[PDB]
């Protein structure tokens, strides 16, 4: 409430005049209680124009990025507006607007009439970093086909979008008939920048803490020589590692790391003495299975990538393989009917892949059509995400 | 600060409990200071958020505007996604997907497993009227234009854009000969919607309240000729059916309303027959002021959508055709320096038009260079808005 809103700003500025930070804690629940009161007092005007000035927020944040003015902006003190101008070469009336958008906004400060500094919301635009990188790649690369979008349903019908060719981003970028790795190998930069950004999104989930794996241990002591774990598309093998450090009686070394070659290469050249002791194998999981009968096979953050039928081609390669006690494991978000707000939009943008966030029931299907029954769902505490227990059907 | 922002929250919360029912002012003023806590709560990881949000959400809404989804939704009570997936011929999946966005942040509500229903948020975009108009003006206008940004500054120079031909708008548009009016005038469903839209955000733009218009009535008996208004750009003539209502003895009749030539044949098929009995006239501000001894023309909003020099020549054309009893009136925002929040938002959309949000001091330079005195200037008591009146020098 109002009231409640008033009481948690009150904390914050007592708690500072006492030297004693914000917890983070502290912190979500005020922005949670801002924008409850925002949601009650704000009318359809309201948020209308709070939504257009998100836009125009963003692409002054842009402009200003492409002109460089962020950097000349000096971390603490600041800087006539008609010297920032001389550094970037430009004219100081437009560089002034620009920047007075922003003041406006909360997001630069104004010394005087004549001077403009960072704030904390700004600092994180004068440099390298990962926060800087994920603001760039989702602006520069999603925005555009969202509004794309309309076009495309336009063009393809209003259908859920599945496959990997004439995908929304494939259409966007004019390119149809290519797969979004056709068209990102002309495209070295942009494919850089995307390798940076979804390594950042693997480490937003949980490796452990949700899903007891010590039931392998009793398995690894009955048989010296069945594999144990099978990760399919583990990347870096750092959820393999998490998982042996967990659980020690689970040897790494009795584990099997499968991605594409140029990962593993540089897991066999770079990567910890752990997980150099697991096998290392490359493979294309659309194509086959090579470990024939281990305990685990696990699929983590990979089949939300794909439609339905891609799913299904994906898990009947590791059906294939599994012995009738073998379980497959799928780390994956379960969003819920109706989903909350971080999977909902997420799905959104999996949507221009071809990809999406699936329920329960949606799973359901996938791993029957598979040959699979699940028998398990053990939730993280993180947005839904959750360990698929499957066996064979 | 925070023990100031939490104060003002408190005595709201105060007035509401005690009965008295919150004004326009006051509505104003909370919504302000709601802004006030953000910028002053906000981190740039809840900055990158509410941008995801806003893009997110306004391409969710703009599919579902397109689908014809919003009209279908009943105005209360829910209906089934399988039936609404019928009635627009879609996938039920992919629609179901995309109001889950809109449940997600409340904008829609889902009741059950498989019902929506519209909230207050929604119900604008249901059927056509100037809230709706005033925002898909914005995003399908203006949003991909401001995503041109970037390369029209790398194009023409980091230098203020002024003039009235090759505006961002028209670097994005294709059209290098046309400026941003004849743009719009060109195409029917964008000219329609564009009229529908001036009726939006009276809030920050209202069309009586704020300048006194009974003098005219006593003038109208000296003649039966004489216009008595000449509205200049005025759109569908809302303004002037606003001020005859006002004011019963201004005959709308004695009233010309003047705009291009694809605006005023537009307005010939759409509007009422009170405004149709109005002498409607195509004209070019930009070269011309056909209606010579008016008592009264009216510069609504016009200004605003140009830069200094061509400010000058559109009012020097009228400054020629004016009596010497004649006044020359001009409504627009005057915001103060730098600009508040909602002309901020304005004068950055403005810059890919050519134009801006002035001060006073602003029009009156401008005023001065086209020969003009002012003799008044009446702000509203609700807006940053004024009717600056002025005669010949
Ligand atoms: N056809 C294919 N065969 C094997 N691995 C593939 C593949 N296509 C993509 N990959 C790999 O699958 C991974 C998807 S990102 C998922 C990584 C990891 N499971 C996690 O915890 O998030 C990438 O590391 C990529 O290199
Ligand atoms: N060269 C020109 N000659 C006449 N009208 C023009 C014009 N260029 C733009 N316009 C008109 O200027 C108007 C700007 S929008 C303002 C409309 C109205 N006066 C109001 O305040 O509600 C539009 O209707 C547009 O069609």
């Amino acid at each position: 409430s109002l009231d409640t809103l008033a009481a948690k700003l009150i904390e914050k500025a007592k708690d500072l005049r006492a030297g004693n930070s914000t917890t983070p804690q502290q912190h979500e629940a005020l922005v949670g209680t801002l924008k409850q009161v925002q949601d009650a007092v704000y009318l359809p005007r309201d948020d209308l124009a709070a939504m257009q000035m998100g836009f125009v927020t963003a692409a002054a944040i842009r402009l200003l990025l492409h002109w460089k003015v962020f950097e000349k902006i000096p971390d603490t003190g600041s800087i006539r507006y008609e010297e920032l101008a001389t550094q970037v070469g430009g004219d100081v009336v437009i560089i002034t607007r620009i920047c007075w958008l922003l003041v406006a906004t909360g997001f630069l400060v104004q010394e005087g009439s004549d001077r403009v500094a960072h704030t904390a919301r700004t600092r994180p635009f004068a440099g390298v970093n990962p926060l800087r990188a994920w603001w760039l790649m989702g602006y520069d690369e999603y925005v555009p086909v969202l509004l794309a979008m309309p076009r495309y349903y336009d063009t393809y019908g209003i259908k859920e979008p599945t496959g990997r060719l004439h995908t929304i981003k494939a259409f966007t970028e004019g390119s149809p008939e290519l797969t979004v790795g056709e068209i990102m190998s002309r495209h070295p930069e942009r494919t850089a920048n995307m390798l940076i950004s979804m390594s950042a999104m693997a480490s937003q989930y949980p490796h452990t803490g949700f899903y007891d794996f010590s039931w392998v241990a009793p398995k690894a002591a009955e048989s010296a020589t069945r594999p144990l774990i099978v990760d399919i598309g583990g990347a870096k093998g750092w959820t393999l590692q998490a998982i042996c450090k967990e659980t020690p009686e689970i040897p790494i070394s009795r584990c099997v790391l499968q991605d594409l070659s140029g990962v593993i290469q540089m897991v066999q050249t770079v990567g910890d003495e752990d997980i150099r002791s697991a096998q290392l194998m490359a493979i294309d999981f659309h194509k086959e299975q090579p470990v024939q009968g281990a305990l685990v096979y696990m699929i983590r953050r990979i089949l939300r990538d794909f439609g339905d039928d891609e799913c299904v081609s994906i898990l009947q390669h590791v059906v294939a393989a599994m012995a009738p006690d073998s379980k497959l494991l799928i780390a994956d978000t379960v969003t819920g009917n109706p989903p909350s707000w971080f999977p909902a939009m997420l799905d959104f943008f999996l949507s221009t892949i071809g990809g999406k966030e699936r329920t329960e029931e949606e799973f359901r299907k996938i791993t029957a059509r598979a040959g699979l029954r699940i028998t398990g769902i053990h939730y993280s505490d993180k947005a839904e995400f959750a360990m698929i227990v499957c066996e064979k059907a």
